[PDB]
């Protein structure tokens, strides 16, 4: 297991974090269905997390330079309805991705029929 690097400020796993982009709005938010339809229409995105019921929609992209062009063209958005963007950074985006890693373990629960007898599951094993 070659050294990364010395002693030099450095982070530690390199998970993808698919660009966290935090979107904020006072109202206007019309849905994940609307706001993903926005973003996604200035820049193509990967997926968009909206915190269903609620104002505050996080949407990751697969690139970090589409992340700062759309940031950058969202000032336009205040031209129809006031709205906010912000590109989670340090340990702001690896604590909301640690989130998300914890929800995917948790899926592990998956709807449809599967496995046959009584409802009791142990990691498949």
């Amino acid at each position: 297991m070659h050294h990364h690097h010395h002693h030099s400020n450095a982070t530690g796993p390199q998970f993808v974090s698919g660009v966290i982009v935090k979107i904020i709005s006072t109202e206007p938010l019309p849905g994940r269905k609307q706001v993903r339809d926005t973003l996604a229409a200035i820049s193509e995105v990967l997926y968009v997390d909206l915190l269903e019921g609620d104002t505050e929609c996080h949407a990751r992209f697969k690139t970090p330079e589409d992340a700062q062009a759309v940031i950058n063209a969202y000032t336009e958005i205040n031209k129809k309805h006031c709205w906010k963007l912000e590109i989670l950074s340090g340990d702001h985006e690896q604590r909301y991705w640690q989130k998300i890693l914890v929800d995917r373990q948790a899926k592990l629960n998956q709807p449809r029929e599967k496995k046959r007898g009584t409802e009791k599951l142990i990691t498949k094993a």
